[PDB]
């Protein structure tokens, strides 16, 4: 089965699927050549407040559908066990931003500005570093466990679209090193 557009908006497509394309957005922290914290794969992703808010107003509308629709019932979710978060509120790269965190097991289908899909980790560690700016398919899912109450988001792909200044290395906590 393919993936079958519902909803086309700047930045943005929903899919039939509920699929989510979010477009050119800044990346942060990203873990696509290997899993990081059951380990995932993962990426954060900035998404500029002035640009992207016909994205989010989807993005929302999604997030309270995901939580309506949970098997065992309209699950309560607080703001903070979202996978989207406010940079101006919650979190200095965040500022005017909006802030996604996905995640998946699997490794996620990675493009490079050509879309060609990248197969070797050093390569797509090379690649997409944090700060480039890439597009990024998710999918939202509900949580319910002894973990808690989330709604998140399932990472698909991640494709790179421009380079720009690298966030670094140097942004680990490392404050639990002897604990
Ligand atoms: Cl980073
Ligand atoms: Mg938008």
């Amino acid at each position: 089965e393919k993936l079958v557009p519902a909803k086309k908006v700047k930045n943005g497509v929903l899919y039939k699927s509920g699929h989510i394309k979010v477009s050119n957005v800044r990346c942060s922290y990203p873990h696509l050549d290997k899993p990081y914290g059951e380990p995932k794969y993962s990426i954060t992703l900035l998404m500029p407040k002035d640009t992207h808010g016909a994205i989010k107003k989807i993005i929302d509308e999604q997030i309270e559908l995901t939580k309506k629709n949970h098997k065992t019932g309209a699950l309560k979710v607080a703001p903070s066990m979202l996978f989207i978060k406010d940079g101006d509120v919650d979190f200095p790269e965040c500022e005017g931003m909006w802030v996604i965190s996905a995640r998946e097991s699997t490794r996620p289908d990675v493009l490079n500005m050509e879309r060609e899909e990248l197969e070797s980790p050093n390569e797509i560690a090379e690649e997409i570093y944090g700060g480039c700016w890439v597009s990024s398919v998710i999918r939202p899912w509900s949580q319910e466990n002894k973990y808690g109450k989330r709604i998140n988001a399932n990472l698909l792909s991640v494709l790179k679209r421009k380079d720009d200044e690298p966030f670094g290395e140097g942004r680990v906590d490392t404050s639990d090193a002897y604990d």
